[PDB]
RNA sequence: CUCCCCGAAAGCUAUUUAGGUAGCGCCUCGUGAAUUCAUCUCCGGGGGUAGAGCACUGUUUCGGCAAGGGGGUCAUCCCGA
């Protein structure tokens, strides 16, 4: 119950439990169990250590966790120092994908700030 | 009424005490006991004043160095220069 440096739940199906890894969604979690030869509905509790290791190498094929967290942070970093319009939206906390800001946009702005 | 000898104090402590009083200090008279007491010289002592000084406690002026702080020029998301 220790993959990619983190601990994954033991009472959950293998397909659901693997999604606890930053960088592995339901699709990738479905591919890994396929690449290892394990069913999806099997709890990782009753998984032999001879099987967990066969999952760890497959997870190594993907850029997950801190390496992904550094790639995403670098991508944003590249826009912000560039001065491009997208990086200016990241600077000012506004939405970047051309959404309306007259109303809404509270996910990027946060809760309301009275005058 | 007279003569002879010595000769103060106006301090301390306490006091419904403060211009009163009490004990002590200072005056007198008597008795007793030590080279007892004083001056000077030499010897043994502690000292924290005068003066001086500025390590300490504070205060003070000038210069040097400078953490830092602030005021600005950009930068500005974080940086920062
Ligand atoms: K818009
Ligand atoms: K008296
Ligand atoms: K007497
Ligand atoms: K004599
Ligand atoms: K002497
Ligand atoms: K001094
Ligand atoms: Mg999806
Ligand atoms: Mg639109
Ligand atoms: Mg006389
Ligand atoms: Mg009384
Ligand atoms: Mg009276
Ligand atoms: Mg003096």
């Amino acid at each position: 119950a220790r993959i990619a440096g983190i601990n994954i739940p033991d009472h959950k199906h293998a397909v659901i439990a693997l999604t606890s890894i930053y960088g592995v969604g339901k699709t990738r979690s479905k591919a890994i169990l396929a690449a290892a030869g394990i069913a999806e509905d099997v709890k990782i509790s009753e998984l032999s250590e001879g099987q967990i290791d066969t999952l760890r190498d497959e997870v190594a094929k993907f850029v997950v966790e801190g390496d992904l967290r550094r790639e995403i942070s670098m991508s944003i970093k590249r826009l912000m120092d560039l001065g491009c319009y997208r990086g200016l939206r990241h600077r000012r906390g506004l939405p970047v994908r051309g959404q309306r800001t007259k109303t809404n946009a509270r996910t990027r702005k946060g809760p309301r700030k009275p005058i």
